[PDB]
């Protein structure tokens, strides 16, 4: 059901904050994005900064600036009927700090939904890539998030929740928090009184899954790395979308995207779609970019992606 | 919708103040108007300076001799229907100083629009290529100039707001005023009762972007320099106009022009048209000069701007 | 709302068509209607000959010299915010035969409407003064008009329609046509999809009401001959113009002026203005000439017009 | 040399006849005028009503308390030396209509004539602003008032005798009566065996002469405006007065108004003052008041008047 791309630019130069509008960040190029509506993509995950949307304090006003420009390329994309999605992207910290109040937490996705609460093609994503913390709390701060999001009057959005370590896919049942949990072991009991949780999960195709290299461990790297994540989503009865992925542009990278993607579908049960990584209008010749006008990807998973 | 000629000899001698009609300084050529207005130009842009229009203080008395002669050469232009634009010709500076007085700046321009309120065809350019001073205060000269207008009673009129550093188109939003401030970030936020804004913006082709050599950078300068401001005018949804242009009489610079006109009328959802610099009869041999009886571009350029 | 006069002239030389301009006919003096323009008028009722704009019949292209001249009157008086009502001076009858076929009616006024579509000052006047003819003709006919001016594309102007029997307000109720129907029960039921039916009477002082003597019966002859048709309008809710009125340079008349004008003023609620008979350059000491170097009329009656 | 002001307010509201003086009209603050007179200025143009002043007919007697009431004026300002110009403010129409008798118009200044014959600092005003009339018949009527102003033994004062048009100077050769006649073919040959006729025309500035507008047409307008008329007073050897003429309080109206006074002053030789409209004590902010403690035009005009 989602097939779509990540819209970064708004979190760059992370180390100016706020930074300056057309020098350390920018906002995304609509014109590419109706381009992606045309050929069929339904979905752009729409990163953004925090400290730029509400800086100082986590319950302080929103900045007006941002804010619009956020509404403004959110509302292209969903007048158009795809979504879109509003992502901090911030590791799970604000001011380079673990977020450890689930109160402030709350409120800032009160804050943040409530601009947002009557458009039912918006989706809320809870911070990206929580990393280096402790599983409960990573778990608390979703449920923490839900509840804000709901309190505000967004009841049509679905929420994406993102785990610990870069919320990596191939690692779901492993990889082990500050507290020694594992995702599998504190994202399943999540509640919504919506009922409209979102599984969001990250994969990379090299060695590492950090997407560092332009080489992919081989051409089945990508499904095979999904499968620990699919079995407990359907042992759990939760469905997810695979929020970022990417590969370079040579042969193994692509059979591997397409293999992956392939078993997305097989398994569309438990997976409702993937959103590349990533477009936006500031990469240059960055290896992964999607970008259509220079993205050095473009001409290759472009098709793919449209599946 | 516009294409025409800057005006320029009566801003002449600017260290002669008030200076010598007929010495320092002179108007224009109505018969080389009228020839341009028949072979089908619509827009004439007319240079004169601040001090001879209002002198001592600029909340000050129009000069009767100076004013005299502007509205004969805007009655000209307007009886025809082409729009005469007047065009303090200043770098922001009032006898050699940088104009801090916004309250100041607003009552010369209720001054200078109360002499033309009631011609529809008359457009006010708040002041030539604002320079070396903070972009938040010529942001708010602009906004002033506009206030003062339509306090005027001059409700019909177009304003064309120029920005800081020479308004360069190629520069909108890289170029920083003493106050680090870019003409993108600050020129937005401007705001007209009557909605009727036309951002003003310069473009030469040598490699300064200074007009001063007769050579141009490559046969593609000039589209390529537009790309940067067009970006912005579209997603800030404002309307704009090139206000000065020129190149010399060689093939490259030729080709320049071409091509930056033809990339003008491809985006003329954002660009309004272009006034070549320039015309008058004081001119000479200078290089850009292409008034009629006189100007060595003349006869390459007049057809070029009438398409 | 509406005050101002009629340009007769162009319809002049009625036995000649189509006549040679300069010798049977001529256009408008631009600077007598730029004084009145400059006075307070807003409104000039232009007069022509449908057979000099739409020669041989009236499914046929424009003549363009004829209609040149129009647009260029028109524009004069547009281009400074004043309306510009075009009026086909045939009293229904077209090459001297009274217009039974709406179908090429329709055609004719869509032709009309086309070429001034887009001036939002300019109004459309079925006819002038149609005479001895059906009632329900003439309504077919203002009905024809409208819905060929709207198939223009022509919707922002006002369509002025006039009934039979000369449209005298005086005669409103009373006045049979052919067919024994008086203009109050046929031109009750026009429609216009934009709402902008304007009802267009006319009203003269002397015994007959042709407007042919320069006696005027009596002090209040113009208002009382108002107040049927002024019942009317209100118990049908609709809104009119008084396109034509006169009286000779007499104390009589004078005050009968007064007093219809004033009239008019009291009963603004249905009555949108007045427009005087005539100017125009070719009337020497015409009784009712207000044209300013040698209308007899003008001394008294423009100070009059401008309340 | 005759340098003052008009007394305007027992004119007032004409359309009550005979109207109720301290309701519909007044009279005049003798202590304001003796302060314009201790100023300097020495003449005072009192304005009425024919209808006031000699009802019902032209060849009746007077009314007691209108006639006491003008005579107190009147001598307050012949005591203190300057002159008292008596006006009924008509238009050359008695009860609304055009004065067609030479008997009845002859016997009523007789009257009037009458009641000041011995006052040899009065001047009688034959009427003010015929308008709208046979140019012949308004030459007749400030003859016929001649003949009874002398009739009555009043020797010694000037009589004052107004064009038709408006006694406008500006069109003393040019504005036609309804006889095809203007001013300067018909008021050339007025006889008086005292040979102390004063020639008296109303200049005002704006666009149509009428006094208005508050704007003047331009800094010379009010000059050049004259030059038609001197001409014909030097040629026709006659001398003239400006009995009424204003402008606003507005940097173009005080200069358009200085500059036609001194006209006047390099032209004494015909023109012998000029008369300002105007003072009186119901002005409020009328645009043309100069009336001391109410008057918007005092401050500025009061010193230009006085020199
Ligand atoms: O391009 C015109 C514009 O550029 C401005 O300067 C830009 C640089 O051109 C650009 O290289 C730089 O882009 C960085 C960005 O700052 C980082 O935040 C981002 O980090 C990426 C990371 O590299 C990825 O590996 C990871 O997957 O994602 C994160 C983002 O979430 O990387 C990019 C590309 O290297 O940003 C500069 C601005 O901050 C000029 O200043 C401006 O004037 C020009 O108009
Ligand atoms: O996903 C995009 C995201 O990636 C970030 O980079 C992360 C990778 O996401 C993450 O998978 C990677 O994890 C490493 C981990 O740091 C190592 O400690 C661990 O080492 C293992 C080793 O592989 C085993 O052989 C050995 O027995 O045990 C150790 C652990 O005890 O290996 C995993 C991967 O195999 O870490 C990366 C960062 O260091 C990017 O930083 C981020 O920018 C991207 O958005
Ligand atoms: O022409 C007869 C007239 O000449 C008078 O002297 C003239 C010089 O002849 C004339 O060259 C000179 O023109 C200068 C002008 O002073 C400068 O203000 C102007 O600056 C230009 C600049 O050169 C351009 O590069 C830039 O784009 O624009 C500015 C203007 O905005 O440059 C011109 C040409 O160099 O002016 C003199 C008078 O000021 C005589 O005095 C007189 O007697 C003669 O009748
Ligand atoms: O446009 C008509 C107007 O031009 C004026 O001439 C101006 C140019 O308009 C202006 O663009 C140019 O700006 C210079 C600037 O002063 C330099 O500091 C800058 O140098 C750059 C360098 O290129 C970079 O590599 C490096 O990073 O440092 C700096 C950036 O910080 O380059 C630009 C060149 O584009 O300056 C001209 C002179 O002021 C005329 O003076 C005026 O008469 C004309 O009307
Ligand atoms: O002779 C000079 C000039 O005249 C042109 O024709 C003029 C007529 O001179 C002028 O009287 C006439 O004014 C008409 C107007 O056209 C009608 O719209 C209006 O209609 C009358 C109708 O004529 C009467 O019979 C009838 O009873 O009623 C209506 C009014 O209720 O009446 C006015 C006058 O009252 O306009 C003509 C031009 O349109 C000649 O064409 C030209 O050649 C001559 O040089
Ligand atoms: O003040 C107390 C008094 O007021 C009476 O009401 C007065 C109004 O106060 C007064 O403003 C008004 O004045 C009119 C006057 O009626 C008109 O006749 C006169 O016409 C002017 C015209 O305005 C000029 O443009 C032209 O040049 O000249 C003529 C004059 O010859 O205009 C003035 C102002 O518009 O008159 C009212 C009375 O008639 C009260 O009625 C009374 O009770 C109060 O005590
Ligand atoms: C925006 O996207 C369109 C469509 O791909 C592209 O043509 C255009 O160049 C882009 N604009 C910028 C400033 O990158
Ligand atoms: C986007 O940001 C810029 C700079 O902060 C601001 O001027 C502009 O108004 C914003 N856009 C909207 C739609 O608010
Ligand atoms: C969370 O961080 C705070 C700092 O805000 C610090 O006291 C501690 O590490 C944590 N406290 C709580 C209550 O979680
Ligand atoms: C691809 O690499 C993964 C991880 O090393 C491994 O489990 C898998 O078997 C490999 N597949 C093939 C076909 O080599
Ligand atoms: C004015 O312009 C005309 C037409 O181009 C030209 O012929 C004439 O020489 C010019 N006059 C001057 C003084 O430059
Ligand atoms: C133009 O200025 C000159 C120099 O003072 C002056 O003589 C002339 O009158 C002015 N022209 C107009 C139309 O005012
Ligand atoms: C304007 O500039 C002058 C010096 O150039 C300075 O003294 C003055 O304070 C400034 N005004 C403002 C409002 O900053
Ligand atoms: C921005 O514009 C608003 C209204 O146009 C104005 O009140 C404000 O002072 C301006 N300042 C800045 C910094 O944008
Ligand atoms: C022209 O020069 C500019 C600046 O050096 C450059 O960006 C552009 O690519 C050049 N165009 C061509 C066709 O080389
Ligand atoms: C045109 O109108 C002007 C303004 O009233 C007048 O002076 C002029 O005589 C008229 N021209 C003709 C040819 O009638
Ligand atoms: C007006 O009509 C005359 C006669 O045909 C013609 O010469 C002239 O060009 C016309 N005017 C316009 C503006 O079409
Ligand atoms: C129009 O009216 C009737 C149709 O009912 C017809 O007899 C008459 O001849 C027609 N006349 C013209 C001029 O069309
Ligand atoms: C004016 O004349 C009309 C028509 O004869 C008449 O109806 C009306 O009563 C007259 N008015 C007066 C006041 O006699
Ligand atoms: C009469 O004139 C005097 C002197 O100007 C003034 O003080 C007084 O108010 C005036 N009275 C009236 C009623 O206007
Ligand atoms: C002025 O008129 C009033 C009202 O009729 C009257 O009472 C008064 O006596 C008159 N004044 C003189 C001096 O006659
Ligand atoms: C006299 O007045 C009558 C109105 O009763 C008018 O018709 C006439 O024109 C006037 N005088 C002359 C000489 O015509
Ligand atoms: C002032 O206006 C008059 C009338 O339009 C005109 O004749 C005269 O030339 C004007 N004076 C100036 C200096 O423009």
């Amino acid at each position: 059901r989602f097939a779509g791309v990540n819209e970064s630019g708004a979190e760059f130069g992370s180390d100016n904050i706020p930074g300056v509008y057309g020098t350390d960040y920018t906002w995304y190029n609509t014109t590419a994005m109706g381009e992606f509506i045309s050929q069929g993509m339904n979905i752009f995950r729409l990163n953004l900064l925090m400290e730029r949307l509400v800086p100082n304090t986590m319950t302080g006003p929103m900045n007006a600036d941002y804010l619009g420009n956020l509404t403004k390329d959110v509302n292209y994309v969903t007048d158009k009927g795809a979504y879109a999605m509003i992502t901090p992207h911030n590791y799970g910290r604000y001011y380079g700090n673990i977020i450890n109040s689930t109160s402030d937490f709350e409120a800032f996705w009160k804050t943040v939904a409530g601009a947002f609460k009557d458009n039912d093609l918006v989706m809320f994503d809870t911070n990206n890539q929580y990393y280096g913390m402790a599983g409960q709390l990573v778990a608390d701060l979703n449920q923490a998030a839900i509840n804000g999001i709901r309190a505000a009057g967004a009841t049509s959005q679905y929420v994406n929740v993102e785990g610990n370590s870069y919320t990596g896919a191939w690692t779901w049942t492993t990889a082990e928090g500050t507290d020694g949990l594992t995702n599998a072991q504190t994202m399943g009991n999540l509640t919504d009184p919506e009922d409209k949780i979102l599984y969001h999960m990250h994969q990379y195709l090299d060695s590492d899954g950090s997407g560092t290299s332009s080489t992919c461990v081989n051409s089945t790297i990508g499904a095979t790395r999904l499968m620990d994540a699919t079995a407990w989503l359907k042992s759990n009865n939760k469905i997810a979308i695979l929020g970022q992925y990417a590969g370079a542009v040579n042969s193994v990278c692509e059979e591997a995207v397409e293999g992956m993607l392939d078993y997305i579908d097989e398994n569309s049960d438990v997976w409702t779609g993937a959103i590349w990584w990533a477009a936006g209008p500031w990469w240059g010749d960055y290896m992964f970019s999607v970008e259509p006008d220079n993205g050095p990807a473009y001409s290759t998973y472009d098709p793919i992606i449209l599946e």
